């Protein structure tokens, strides 16, 4: 008996003896769930670091070309005791008008020499046709003055010509966390 | 690590996806019914708040989790976009910024926009706006935009009012 | 005040609690005894309030 | 066996993928830029072999893994497939017998010739090529090819040499 | 008789070409820095003592010189201040910095370069010079890069 | 050793002290089977319910 091996009457039942035969190991079944927007997944920074992120406004793109633009930080850790401070893995992704002309891509390296050069070197790249609009720049850029940074533009390429602020492009970044977050100002001064 | 033998199931419409909410923090929802919209422009619609939580007793209130699905004519004219942001200056500057925004080229319809607004008054919500782009022109009412949020029960459904005074 | 030595005031408690967006509505005062030119002088404020969560975890990559 | 209610999470470009070197063999690459192709054709370099390790005490070395994918601009003129084989007497040939092959169709482009070489001279190599081919004809540099192999470390990092022979 | 690096540190080595030069004068050039290493990343790695050497033809004019110093003002100057020199006149054509930089950012050299003497004015390719420098080895060394790009 | 680290002769090794590198978790592979027309599933009713089923033939639809 086995599977609902439970009937009426007699019903005797005998098998064959061999080497087997089914696979060795047995299945599992799933159900791969149906996610929605943004149910996805922000990973949370790590240890004594902070996730510094904003957006750098587009510039009028054209044809098939591919601009850049040296990126720089804001006024906050824009200063020479946190210049020279580490980062870690950190991601670019970009927010674009609905209506958009083809599909395009962007990237991040060291201050390029040439511009479209770039896409055949960065460990990542935000990509318009796929799924993801974004890069991760994990381990790739850890450890580096958050000043280092600034020598090194970002890349930006389109299938269409097209106009600028017409799409911005967000970097959240990883480094340590700085002390001003903190304690308040000498009153004495 | 030998390999796993295993079997995607099939989902059909409708099917789990059950989402559980939190405590305390009960989810009430509504939805704003498209007004013509124009071929690849987008409109938008203040937080059309419903009364039910329109006292200043709720809705000085907070939110979390919040969802945003849509429902559109069988008729549906190519594809459209639909989010929220902060009663953006710009119109399609909010699709250049939101954590989440359905679209009806996904197989699920939706944005869920979690925790994102957590902590936000029931009344900050007004001075927010929804946005939706088409591809083609379309009529209004030609589509719902469902606003699923969740945040708290107030000091009201508890009981009824006043008797005599 | 400027006369004394030590130039700001501090509100311990004296706003401790209220919407980071009440103070919007609340300005600030500001008196010379000599007329005097604009971007003459700054003033900082140092604010105590709730820390946020942004500080910490990146982004959704799923949007 | 009961069903596993599971969740594909989201892969976002150059996520995880952590791909750990060998013990004692340690991984070294670099790349050759491609020379204008011409349409549905495919051309083919011996080895772009690095000088870092062109000595014949380094160069009589062994392999492993080697991986090889590539960089293309975004102005990618369709679509071109890449590999590796024996100094393939006919050109298009070697695509008719390589482990594996990296293609601009593919969501990863790039190509794992695993233990496929293992135990062969690091000189050994340059007795092969590297074979590209693409839809439509194409300019040169117009491509990377990125050779990223694995083998060992070897005697002179280690040190400097002679101060007074 | 030989020598040894240090713990993790790896010590890149590489030559860059002379360009021809009048006799008398001596010449400079910002450092040939490798691009396996140009990036910001490990381009601020740390450094460790590091020499230069030179190999040259056989056929060549009068005993000349060479060093390296801080992006030097003075070409000639540079010899006045360097820490060891790379003599031909001397038994040993190769000058030995260590400690001179040990420790510094991989991408501070680039503000420094090297310069070069010569009794007779000399060719172009004319003469290289190697230099093998003590630097932390990185990361990547010893595993693959994420295919999924 | 480790992997097939089974050779002849002798060949030392080490490696170096750091703060590890890999991932956290580790890997598991598998295989998603073919499933064909009506293999799918037909979840079975519930305590004491029925299921009770059966068809409407269409009416001509238009545009
Ligand atoms: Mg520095
Ligand atoms: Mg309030």
């Amino acid at each position: 008996m086995s599977t609902s091996g439970t009937g009426k009457m007699t019903r005797a039942q005998r098998r064959a003896a061999a080497r087997r035969n089914r696979w060795t190991a047995r299945v599992q079944p799933v159900i791969v769930e149906p996610l929605a927007a943004g149910q996805g997944k922000a990973i949370k920074a790590i240890a004594g670091y902070s996730i510094s992120k904003w957006e750098a406004s587009s510039d009028a793109i054209t044809a098939k070309a591919t601009n850049a633009m040296s990126i720089t930080l804001p006024h906050e850790l824009s200063s020479e005791k946190n210049k020279e401070l580490k980062v870690g893995r950190v991601l670019l992704w970009l927010g674009l008008l609905p209506s958009v002309a083809g599909r395009i891509k962007a990237c991040v390296a060291e201050k390029q020499a040439q511009a479209e050069a770039a896409f055949q070197v960065a460990l990542a790249v935000a990509d318009s046709s796929k799924e993801v609009v974004a890069a991760m720049y994990t381990d790739a850029f850890r450890g580096a003055t958050l000043g280092d940074l600034l020598n090194l533009q970002i890349y930006l390429y389109a299938s269409e010509a097209v106009p600028a602020k017409a799409v911005v492009v967000h970097l959240e970044v990883e480094h340590v966390r700085p002390t001003f977050d903190d304690f308040f100002t000498p009153v004495y001064r």
